[PDB]
This record gives C-alpha cells, structure tokens and sequence, in this order.
C-alpha cells in the first residue's frame, strides 16, 4: 500500500492497512512511501524571492509556484514573498467582533499552541524577540500568568490542560511514576506514555470526539519537525466541512529544553524564543493565506515555568540515613520515597529539621498542603519532599552525574510546589470569543478545559474546573453559571432546654447584617444543623458532628482583644438551645490525654465582658490537639486583629474540615477513623478560615459597595508541630509562615466542607466564581 493522498489521515485504518498517521513512526512502522511523500524537506519552509514562480518540484517540502494555492501546499509564507500580501504580524490588530468564516464552518476552529517550560516572564521580552506572540497577548485575552498543578512537570500538567482534572484524579502524578495495581512503571523515555492504562479523566479530543465533534491528532512522531507540524494543520484545515477538524494542537518541546540546559535567564534562551515565535508566525501567515485569521480561536499555552537549579544545590538522603540502600526515590524537584522491596515513620522523623539550613521538607502525603491536591492517588508515594525552589534532593552523592570540571550538564529545572513564581507560565487567547486588549487575572490550569469546551460548543466532562469562573475571557458564554441549591434548610431553636438536664461534666461560674456579610452558607448535603445567633459571631451547628459547620463574624478596624478572667479559665457552658444528646460534654476532653479543645469564635474578640460568656458556650467548642492551640491561638489573639488593622475590618469564617480519606472532599459520618476517647465528638484532620474584606480597603468591610478581597487557609489538625521547623520559639516567628503554606481557596473548602459561600452579595455570580478560585501565594 501507499500513502499517496493519504498524508497524515484523520480517520482510523486497520492493523492490516499500512499505516500514514501521525504517530506511524512511534514504536510502528508506516507504508513504505510515507517518508519518500509525506516528509519532503527539501529546500526547507520559507519561499524566497528566487523561489517564486519556480517550476515545480515534487521533492520540495512546500511550494512557491503559482499553482501551490490550487493545490494546497504553498509555503506559509508565500503570498507574503511572492504576492505582496503583509506578513499577519505587521498587520495592525483589528477587534474581531465577529467570526470572519468560511460558510460550512459550524463553529470558529480551536488551535491549541502548548509551549513547554515557558516562563510567564518570558513575555517582558516583547516584540524585540518575539513579535507574533507579542501581537497574540496585546491584542487578545492575556493573563499576567497562569498556575500550574503540582508537580510543575510537563505530563502531569499537559494532561492537566487537556482534562480539567488535578493530577491524584487523571492519573499522571509525575513524568515518572509506580503504579503497584500495574506493578509497573511510567517514564517519558520508551512506549509506556503511549499505552492507555495510565491515563484517566476525558482528555479534550475524546470530548470532541464523543460529542460528533472531529479533533486533528494532538501527537506528533518525534521525527517529524515542527514546520511539518503547522503544515499539516494548515492542510487539514482546508478540508471540506465533512472532513475538518475543529480543534487542533500543535506542542513545542522549547523553550524548556534550551532552560534545562541553559536556565531560566541565561542569553542563550533568546535563539529558543525566537524559534518560537517563527513557528507562531508561520501559523499565523498560513491562517491569513487560508483567510482563516479572523475565523480561528488561538491558544497560546504553556505547561511550566523554569527555575535556576544546579547540582551544587543538591541535598542528600545519605546525609540523613545512614541506610539508603533500602528505599526507592524519586528524586529531583521533588522527593517521593518507598520501599525497595524499611518504616516510614522511622524516615519521616530522620528527614525533620535535621539541619538548619535543610531544602527539603518531608511530608506523609496526606499531610501536603490541601491547595496541592496531592493524595488520593495509589501512584503518589505515602512518603513526599517538598524541595525548596533552586534545588534538588537526590539519594546519594553517586547519583550525580558531573562533568571533569565539577560543573554539570543542567541549570535549570521545574517541579516545585505551583506557587513558586519561577513556576509561572502563559496564557493568551486570541480569536474572535476571545475578548479584544483584555487583561484578565492569573488562573489555574485546571480551568481551561472547561473554557475549550466552551469554544468548541462542547458539554464538558465532571473536572475540577469551576465552569464560569472564566466567563470574563470570552466575549460570548453560552455558558451561564448558576448557583447550586441549598440541600438542608437550617433549624433556628429557640430556648428549649434546662441547665439542668445537661450532664456534660463542664463547670463555669444585626448579628446577621454584621457578622454574616455575604449571606448565610447554604449545606449541600442532607444533614441536621441550627442557626445559633450571638452578640459577636453566628454559627451553623451541625447536631450529626456536634460543633458548627461555620462561625462567622466580624471584626472591625477599632475592635479590642481582651484577656479571659481566671474564672473563665476552663469554663464552658451548656447551650438551651441545642438538647445534651446534641452537645458535646467536657468528660470526654478530660479522660482524652491527648485531645484539649479550642473555640471557633475566640473569647479574646468579645464585645464585652457579658458578651465574652457566649464564646465559652459547648456548641463554639471543637476538638485541638495542645500543639494545634498554639497555632489557634496566635491566630485568633494576634493576626485577626493584625488582618483587621490591615484591611480595615475582616469577616472571618472558621470551622473545620474532616478529610480522613484524603481525597479532598468532605467525608461522611462514616469516614471520620478518629473521635475524642470514648465519645462520639469527630476530630477534624483539618481547620479551615475565610477572611474577607473590602478590595477598596478605603471602605470598612462591613459597608463595602464594590469587589472583595479574599484570602483563606486550611490548617492541618496535627499532635505536633514537626512541619514547622521554628516551632520552639514564640508563634511569631513561625505561625504565620504555616498559614500561608496552607493557603486555599474558597473553592477548596467548599469541596471539603460541602458548603457554598457568598449567596448574598452585590456581585455578579460570575464574579463571585473567580473570587471562589483566587489563590493568595506568599513568599
Ligand atoms: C476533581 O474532579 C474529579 C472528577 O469530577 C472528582 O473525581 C470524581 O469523584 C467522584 C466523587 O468521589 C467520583 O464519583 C463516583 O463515580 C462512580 C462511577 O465510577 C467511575 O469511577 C471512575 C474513577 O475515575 C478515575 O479517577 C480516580 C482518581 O483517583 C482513579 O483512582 C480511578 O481508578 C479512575 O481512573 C471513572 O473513571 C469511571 O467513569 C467510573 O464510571 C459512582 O459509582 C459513584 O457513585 C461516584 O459518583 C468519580 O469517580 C471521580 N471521577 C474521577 C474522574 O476521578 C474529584 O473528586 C475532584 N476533586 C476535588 C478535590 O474536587
Ligand atoms: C501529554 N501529551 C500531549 N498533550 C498535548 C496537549 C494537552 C492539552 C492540550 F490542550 C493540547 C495538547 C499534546 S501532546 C503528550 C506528549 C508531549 C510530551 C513531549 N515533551 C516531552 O517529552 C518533555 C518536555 C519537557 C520536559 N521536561 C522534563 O523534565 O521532561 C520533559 C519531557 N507526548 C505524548 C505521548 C503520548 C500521549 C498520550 C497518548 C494517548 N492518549 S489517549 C489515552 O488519550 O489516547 C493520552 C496521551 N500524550 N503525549
Ligand atoms: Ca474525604
Ligand atoms: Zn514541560
Ligand atoms: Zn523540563
């Protein structure tokens, strides 16, 4: 058989057919006449002015005779060289108010361009390297940035973009990975990443796919070159209407191999990002040669930054085990440990705080930062080392590979935690549903699926996007988010009950407009819980877990923290409202060696001295480890008031999270594996709080007319404080430094509380989307 008119098919032949795809080359072979027909490289991409009107050549790779637009194989270039057409990017940018398509084209057609490793401030750079993408982000949809998922590697990330899904839920948790269901491994080198077992989720082309929509192959043999690459997009386009694809994606391998070898900064990555935006043009100049220019949506994509990383700046195992022999590491920008063939614990505790100066942190998976999303996966390691940015952790000395003079063969890498700035990458959409000179603000990764979805007229898959939380992209959403309905109505007690007929072993002696600013959470599960309202705070108080849902309240700019009295001092008081059998009791607390507890509204922030006995009622008491109070307490006594000093005023939400199955989503009843001894009081593996503010801090925040500024945490409920190395000195000098390693969204905590915040402001719900995404990063 042949490939002659085959080159590149779209459709599927069968085993016996030869083969003229994409991916013939990979592990496979082709017809016999693929290279010979369908990989012309003679005389390379670009026509020259000599070559114009040059008889025909059947060997060239692309043609400048006149006859090459009847048959659909000019160079991009070559109305530009040959017909005095302008090339597209010196061509002044025109708002496209409506698709300029062909008839036959149903939908705008979706070109992905994914760059690998492209630094978000590559683009400071400009129109002096790269003029293409410069005019793309000016004119289009730009974000300063883009997050990427943990781990900041290519294929986690890629199949991130194409799936909508963190990581843990499509399966691709690093480039190298052991499944032990599998008992085996993934790597990027040799076949496995083209077998299907690894990859989970609904990847966009299966979307299409699914939905009666043709997708062109999004993988390309590594053999065959770029410029062939955009060529044959280029030529699928011009199909006819009963053959076209309307999503297409085109991969660049720069500029991060150049970074790896180069780093982030050093000249030698100009020539790359030059390359880049060459490539750019090409399918810029080949859509305005098809007239296809002001018809087709662009992305401009990448999957990760590039840090500074050499091995001078590698930290070793061997230098905190003395038997390394026994464990299996993954190593480089990130640590993931199991046995060859040995206890954790023993690792964990050799790994903490060893040396003053140590780039790495251990953690047991479920002990991550939650905004990570790193865990419910059986590929992720229960053993992880979060590296310090610029370094690396290896296993011994020996695994290094230097060259004669001591200096190594790389000075860039990635991988680290996605809030690392090095880690930042691109964004830019261009098209007519993209928005005209639009600077949006940085997003994660994991919303774009949904938005090609979007494009593309696509119902997209379940995924861990918020859909409509990137509706201020486009210039038409035919999407329009809509806010869930609220599952459990809340009761309201009244004073129902006796001091008497509590037995619970405690001993003592405009709430609504001011402390609910943004309405009342709704409950998106079926359970029981109470509205408690108070001079300071309001609480939805679950009677299933027996403490609040959520405490809210406001602190303005002027409020006073006070001392409790001695008295007050252990003092906690039965609430009438709420029965004894729906109440927690102090016995248990006692008899729990291990387990004190702490108050979801703090007594420091009382109103008064009366005020300040609500706060020691049971239903604001909830279980903290001794070791947790010392974190819950500088953050109730201290950085409240600090916060509301600073953003003059804050509304705060608190309450906790139960995640024993690490899988990011609140657990039911039946999944919480830890209660206070000898009672049926749940113990939080987590407590979350919600700070919000007026965005004009100029306004208080409980009389705020415009935007909100949010910023929110989920502390992990630890016996200990291990994780923070400083913790043996006064709370100020490492409390806040764990708060913000916790940061979160809101989303985050809805996911794990299963609670929806901010029903009731003058916001747009679109906009309350984005805020519910945002993510504060530190350091
Ligand atoms: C991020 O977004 C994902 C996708 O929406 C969320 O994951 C889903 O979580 C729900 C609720 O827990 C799951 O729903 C259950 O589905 C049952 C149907 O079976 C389907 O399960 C397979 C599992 O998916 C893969 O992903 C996990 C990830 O760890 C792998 O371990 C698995 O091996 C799979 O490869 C599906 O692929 C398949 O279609 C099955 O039909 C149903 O019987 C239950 O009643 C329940 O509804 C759902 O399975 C999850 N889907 C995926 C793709 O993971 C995830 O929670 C989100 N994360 C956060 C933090 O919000
Ligand atoms: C994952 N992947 C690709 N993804 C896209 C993509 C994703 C989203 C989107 F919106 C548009 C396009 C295109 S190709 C992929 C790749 C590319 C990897 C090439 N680069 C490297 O090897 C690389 C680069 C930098 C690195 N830095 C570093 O440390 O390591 C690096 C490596 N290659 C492949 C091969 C196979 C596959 C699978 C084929 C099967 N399908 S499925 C089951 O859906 O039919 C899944 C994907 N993807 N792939
Ligand atoms: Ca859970
Ligand atoms: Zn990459
Ligand atoms: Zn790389």
């Amino acid at each position: 058989g042949s490939c002659k008119g085959r080159c590149f098919e779209l459709q599927e032949v069968g085993p016996p057919d030869c083969r003229c795809d994409n991916l013939c080359k990979s592990y496979s072979s082709c017809c016999h006449d693929f290279d010979e027909l369908c990989l012309k490289t003679a005389r390379g991409w670009e026509c020259t002015k000599d070559r114009c009107g040059e008889v025909r050549n059947e060997e060239n790779a692309c043609h400048c005779s006149e006859d090459c637009l009847s048959r659909g194989d000019c160079c991009t270039n070559y109305q530009v060289v040959c017909k005095g057409e302008s090339h597209w990017v010196d061509d002044d940018c025109e708002e496209i108010k409506v698709p300029e398509c062909p008839a036959g084209f149903v939908r705008p057609p979706l070109i992905i361009f994914s760059v690998d490793g492209f630094r978000a401030s590559y683009m400071k750079k400009g129109s002096k390297v790269m003029p293409n993408i410069e005019k793309l982000r000016s004119c289009g949809t730009h974000a300063p940035y883009m997050r990427p998922v943990y781990p900041t590697k290519t294929f986690p990330n890629l199949y991130t973009l194409a799936t909508g899904l963190y990581p843990e839920s499509h399966g691709i948790v690093g480039n190298s990975m052991y499944d032990p269901v599998f008992d085996a491994s993934f790597h990027l080198r040799g076949r496995e990443k083209f077998n299907h077992r690894w990859w989970g989720g609904q990847p966009l082309w299966i979307t299409a796919t699914k939905q009666g929509v043709r997708a062109g192959t999004f993988f390309w043999s590594v053999s065959i070159p770029h410029e062939r690459r955009i060529l044959t997009i280029l030529q699928w386009l011009s199909l006819p209407d009963n053959e076209r694809p309307s999503v297409y994606a085109f991969y660049s391998e720069q500029p991060d191999f150049s970074g790896h070898k180069y780093g982030p900064f050093g000249p030698e990555m100009t020539n790359p990002l030059r390359e880049i935006d060459k490539t750019v043009g090409q399918l810029m100049d080949g859509l305005k040669q098809l007239r296809l220019h002001r018809c087709v949506n662009v992305i401009f994509v990448g999957d990760h930054g590039m840090e500074d990383v050499t091995c001078d700046r590698t930290e070793f195992l061997s230098n905190y085990l003395t038997n390394v022999d026994d464990i299996t590491l993954v190593p480089g920008t990130l640590g993931r440990i199991r046995a060859k063939s040995y206890d954790p614990k023993t690792i964990i505790a050799a790994l903490t705080c060893k040396k003053p100066d140590q780039h790495f942190k251990p953690y047991m998976k479920q002990h991550l930062p939650k905004r990570l999303h790193y865990a419910n996966n059986r590929r992720i390691e229960d053993i992880h080392l979060l590296v310090d940015r610029r370094w690396h952790v290896a296993r011994k000395p020996l695994d290094v590979y230097k060259k004669p003079s001591g200096k190594c063969f790389f000075q860039g890498d990635h991988g680290f935690d996605n809030k690392v700035n090095s880690m930042q990458t691109v964004f830019v959409g261009y098209g007519p549903t993209f928005k005209y000179r639009t600077k949006v603000p940085p997003f994660e990764n994991i919303e774009l699926y949904n938005v090609m979805c979007d494009l593309l007229g696509l119902k997209p898959a379940p995924n861990n996007g918020t859909h409509g939380s990137l509706n201020h992209l486009l210039r038409t959403n035919t999407f329009r988010p809509t806010m869930p309905d609220e599952v459990s109505r809340p009761n309201y007690p009244g004073i129902m009950y006796l001091q008497s007929e509590f037995d619970l072993g405690c001993t003592c002696d405009s709430t609504k407009e001011r402390h609910l600013l943004y309405g009342r959470p709704a409950v998106l599960y079926r359970t029981s819980y109470d509205i408690l309202y108070h001079t300071d705070f309001e609480s939805g108080y679950s009677e299933i877990f027996l403490m609040p849902l959520w405490t809210s309240y406001t602190i303005s700019k002027q409020a006073e923290v006070s001392s409790i009295p001695e008295h007050l001092t252990n003092c906690v008081r039965p609430d009438v409202r709420v029965s004894p059998g729906f109440s927690q009791n102090c016995l248990a607390y006692k008899n729990d060696k291990q387990m004190s507890y702490g108050f979801l509204f703090p007594p420091y922030l009382s109103s008064s001295p009366e005020a300040k006995y609500d706060a020691f009622l049971v239903t604001n008491m909830v279980p903290m480890y001794p070791a947790f109070k010392r974190v819950w307490a500088y953050f109730q006594r201290v950085l409240v008031k600090k916060y509301a000093s600073e953003r003059n005023g804050v509304n705060v939400i608190s309450g906790p999270i139960f995640d024993y199955n690490y899988d990011g989503l609140r657990d039911t009843e039946d999944e919480i594996k830890q209660y206070v001894e000898g009672s049926s009081i749940p113990v939080p593996t987590h407590y979350y709080s919600i700070i919000t503010s007026c965005l004009d801090f100029t306004q208080p925040a409980d009389k705020c007319d415009g935007p909100l500024s949010v910023s929110s945490f989920i502390l992990p409920h630890r016996p200990d404080n291990d994780e923070s190395c400083n913790s043996s000195e006064d709370e100020s000098k490492w409390v806040e430094e764990l708060m913000k390693m916790h940061t979160a969204r809101v989303r985050d905590i809805e996911h794990l509380t299963g609670l929806d915040f901010y029903r009731k402001t003058s916001r747009s719900y679109s906009e309350i989307l984005t805020l519910k995404t945002y993510l504060h990063t530190y350091e």
